[PDB]
């Protein structure tokens, strides 16, 4: 079925990880091509030996980088700065318009086509499928849409300072302002902070690795200098990178026993407040509304 | 060989890691029973694919646990009240009485085992070969030895208020109390959040997990509950575990693929100058004092 | 005959056995008295050959050699040949091995700092006996190698037919600049390993002047030989086990394979940066063709 | 395919180059025999051993030459003077009037062919193929067409006074008067002195060798002296050569190890600028107008 959004990319590179039922609607080569996020899974386990998987993901933004380069998923305003739509195929730039919730962008796509020759010409059938495909996995990410299954059972709050009082900041606001999938995207990848099951609460990381802004969600920490992260035919890119000039076999030889932990940046932000009442361990992606 | 030095406890359990010459002179099995650690490496990656490893724990205390629970090395002063001494075996007391440099409560081991009728006899050598293989191990692990190896070479600070301008805080003026063994242990457990190997600085954590404080390296977070980390045949404890009741077996089928980030609070604190003339990369395992 | 300053170079402890890493081009007598790999190591630079083409196809080859620092270093990192005052600073003695220091502190005729090297070394045992022979044959190396290449020396091959300046304002009259006279500070060795790792920009054969280049590479300053240009932006130049030392490497995305292949028979340009700077008069009476090394004093 | 321009002369000798589609139009040997100029491959590399070959051309001028004899590429106005070109045969005069777009020198050329007894017979068809073919190369040279294959992503500006600005000067605004052909030929030919590949600005040589004026790409340094360059039938030479007299047959064999740093000039002038998208490493001949 390959429940992902950049699936129907066609003239006018899926993972294996577009069939699963995961709830991301977007495959891990995809969204590190666009949105900057590998996707990942938060083994949160218990004292005793038992475990539930939350989805989290690992910004892949440099320590270097900074401005726009530090955004993985802009807001519906500076979209089309952040990601430079024009190198993208017309298909990926009309499902980029659809996923902003960009009308007119989405209708000047469909105008610039109308004068070409083979419109009519079974090309208006594959823009239309496309258009298609895209809006139905928008909508079953949407909330809003008509006989939506919807699940109240969790709150999620991307603004700590009042989410303990049932009630988020201007972080929160601006998340409301975003499209259904895009909120699915940034809840799906951004595992919270604070993990209130019931009266239990539950803190993974001790601050933020992520700041939700004007700007959208930024791989930035709140304070300070930003993490380490170590990380097109044709086109000319040229990057800075860092690299140790000693030799390091024997020093992985020595320390090879041992288990790694990752230096990868994942995103971690907010408060979730999962409700008494929730049937959070259903596999049949029930669209979340806070 | 065995570099561990619990490896000499004796009536008057390693595990296979504490052969190899990893620099913690301590077992993974010991570093879990005593100081709550379980060892890891941090693999440190360029943005080529050449990596160094460092050395880092994760800390095994509980989101409830509080007082001198949390401590992990506790200091001098309050190392007799965090470890309750009497449960372990005296060889065991003996290595901790020399692990924090006490010297009356080692005379008062010697002295209460002078007056056994098999003291003269296949105990005080016994006694003595522990005594030699703790006093080895220090003195490898002291930089303050007759011909001692130290190293000038890397600056580890455990504040990072005036790090960068070469000082320390009250963390590093108490850090410094401890024996060689310890800072070493420290050296090895906790992981610096900044290394500023030459002019580049790499952050590797956005805030510490673990203080040092008057009480010892305190496992807590410097503000807001403590993060949640989930984890003597006689003896009857209570855990008071926080069991997770639900069926979670289909959603750990649906997000099997993706790779797991581990849920575990590892230990970063303080800042790492690393000098423009190094020799990190060796594996001799020489004291490396500040 | 490995003439090379740094071929002398031993470890004084005769437990360790510590082999030259010496070029195989070290052998040759062109007259840099230092090998390739050692002036790539220590004075970054590689030693290359310039062959000044007559208009016919008849040719004679100076010594040229191009700076290996990069164009994001600034400060210290700059420096190729230090001067005296600076060049414990710059080249962190400490580090090396104690022959070098000897080398390295014989090259600036740093006496004290000689002094000191063989005091320490006076307070070990092994001193007395098969390693006072060894640091005796490096001093000895060393001091022939100097003597060799210093001008003032007891009857020196001094040779006033070639007049090399390293400040072009009024060269052109035979006087001398700042820079020369910083030039004229440095040591024997250090003026010949100049000379032949800088070329001028304005050769001066006979009346005839041969503009080398439009502008100098290289600037000599208070602080050293600096690889630094005149104004501007510093010049692209692409470029010890158990150390762990950052490098910032700039890398290429591109595929480049049509690209390379489009271009297959065509003479490549080098993308290196030599050292040019000066302005060498050459008088009517030259003897420039001679193959014996000469001091060159001005 | 024979793609040089000077390649269909007959009535009415390039070296094997013509045949490599390189983008530059005419041979080495051509270019040396027409433009003073050479066929040679700038390989910028980076700290990776990697590169791409971008392309040079070093100066034929010589040290003592003065005047006309200095431009390489003269300009649209004075080329009658600069080349010479009458003497060559009619074939090559009337490709060189194509090059300049200069429709009254061809349009005499094709007057004084008509009044010929041949013109009638077997002779249009060889002129009007040197026409049709030499216009066909210039306009696959020439960016604005009808239908215009041109890239925009890069920006070449031979003025550096306000290049960084992404504006030009006079030599720039002088430079764009110039044939598609002709523009063609001073980009590929004159490498750029700075070359800002998206934000990172990498500058090949201090000081530009050609400056650009109204006379056309002169040779001439912008100060002092010119540089040291060593380099019709039936017409005897007053040839003036260098004389050097010295030996200088066994120096060569005491410096015949090391590397050989040409003495060739090359030819930079200018700042050129290349965006984060592009498409330089295709091999499709993008007229590349600014
Ligand atoms: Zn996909
Ligand atoms: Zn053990
Ligand atoms: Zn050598």
């Amino acid at each position: 079925v390959n429940r992902c959004i950049f699936a129907s990319i066609v003239s006018f590179p899926c993972s294996p990880d577009a069939y699963h039922d995961d709830g991301w609607f977007i495959c891990n080569n995809h969204l590190i091509k666009r949105f900057k996020m590998s996707k990942m899974v938060l083994p949160i386990f218990d004292e005793d030996d038992n475990q539930f998987k939350m989805t989290i993901a690992r910004h892949l933004v440099g320590n270097k980088e900074r401005g726009i380069k530090r955004i993985l998923i802009p807001s519906a305003t500076n979209y089309q700065d952040v990601f430079n739509l024009n190198s993208m195929m017309q298909a990926e730039q009309l499902i980029f318009h659809l996923i902003y919730n960009n009308e007119n962008a989405v209708n000047t796509i469909c105008d610039n086509l109308k004068y070409t020759e083979g419109f009519t010409s079974n090309t208006q059938r594959v823009i239309h499928s496309v258009y298609a495909t895209t809006k139905s996995i928008l909508d079953t990410t949407n909330p809003n849409t008509f006989c939506s299954r919807v699940s109240r059972d969790e709150l999620r709050f991307f603004d700590v300072t009042n989410a303990r009082a049932l009630r988020g900041g201007a972080g929160d606001q601006l998340f409301n302002n975003y499209s259904g999938f895009l909120q699915n995207l940034i809840r799906r990848a951004v595992a919270p902070e604070y993990l209130q099951i019931d009266t239990e609460e539950l803190r993974f990381r001790n601050c933020a690795t992520c700041i939700i802004d004007e700007t959208g969600l930024v791989a930035s920490v709140p304070d300070g200098p930003e993490l380490y992260n170590p990380i097109q035919p044709n086109r000319l890119q040229i990057r800075n990178v860092l690299k140790f000039e000693g030799d390091t076999r024997e020093l992985d030889r020595t320390l090879s026993g041992y288990e790694e932990y990752p230096t990868y940046v994942p995103l971690f932000l907010g408060y979730q407040i999962i409700n008494s009442e929730n049937n959070f361990l259903r596999n049949d992606f029930i669209p979340r509304a806070n």
